[PDB]
């Protein structure tokens, strides 16, 4: 009998925050994105709130970039029925995500607004790309119903 | 010389195509996706390019005895994201199973990789239990040993 669950995954890496095309390996010097889906179990009770991302660098030298800016640094995107119907990923409101943490080997993101069961969202990161040793991620998904803990490690390949 | 890169592409309701899942019930089938990506920076094709995937937490298994096109599917995009060509299913020779049980399989892609081509895996599990599976991917090839490993993490509903 489950009231609340959340799930987490990792899509790897693309050379844009939006659109673009996959990428890895990274050649050190250019700029590439990791994208993480926290999704939202369809059978939840209720919404979900303070469902928050967290990912730390647990290996290699590559940094997120920026002081933390939405639209440049990270980006977070609503599927409001998440893969039980057409509705497609919109980047949410700048309102509506809370930055928790920003910084080279760690960032934290909060999405404020409940989320419904089935929904998803897609959060997608800068980074700089660093050095010829693999650079892995701790990506941590959280919500105040489900604190799980729900944990993903994507790794990148930087050419020197 | 030589590079690989590995990505998780998360869970999905069917092999190929069809909709992205987790959480999943227990009862239920899903897949894992995973791609190995050859550097378009190497020197020439690599060889051996072998995936790698065993349980670390949790208590969905692998289904199946490790039958291409049910269990598993692998599906090689010629020029990787360099170019336009589409992801297609390799034929059954060209895929080594070196392992297929429960808690882990081995596939490996027998024809050479070109630089800047990738190939993606998809594996069948057969959903478990009020705790997360996790799984550890591995990529390898001779050229380029790695080892290079994601962990990926579904959430089972009891
Ligand atoms: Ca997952
Ligand atoms: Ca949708
Ligand atoms: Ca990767
Ligand atoms: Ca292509």
């Amino acid at each position: 009998p489950t009231a609340y669950a959340l799930a987490i995954s990792s899509l790897g890496e693309f050379n844009s925050l939006t659109g673009g095309t996959s990428t890895d390996p990274v050649a050190e010097g250019n700029d590439y994105y990791y994208r993480f889906e926290i999704r939202a179990w369809e059978g939840s009770s209720g919404p979900q709130t303070n469902v928050t991302l967290n990912v730390t660098r647990t290996l290699g030298n590559s940094t997120f970039a920026g002081s933390g800016t939405k639209g440049v640094d990270f980006e977070v995107e609503l599927d409001p029925d998440g893969p039980f119907g057409p509705a497609s990923y919109a980047p949410v409101l700048s309102a509506d995500v809370q930055v928790l943490a920003w910084g080279p080997t760690g960032v934290q993101l909060r999405y404020l607004p409940s989320l419904a069961p089935g929904a998803t969202l897609r959060f997608s990161l800068r980074a700089n790309a660093v050095n010829g040793t693999n650079t892995t991620v701790q990506a941590d998904a959280t919500s105040t119903e489900a604190p799980g803990p729900y944990t993903v490690f994507e790794t990148t390949t930087i050419i020197p």
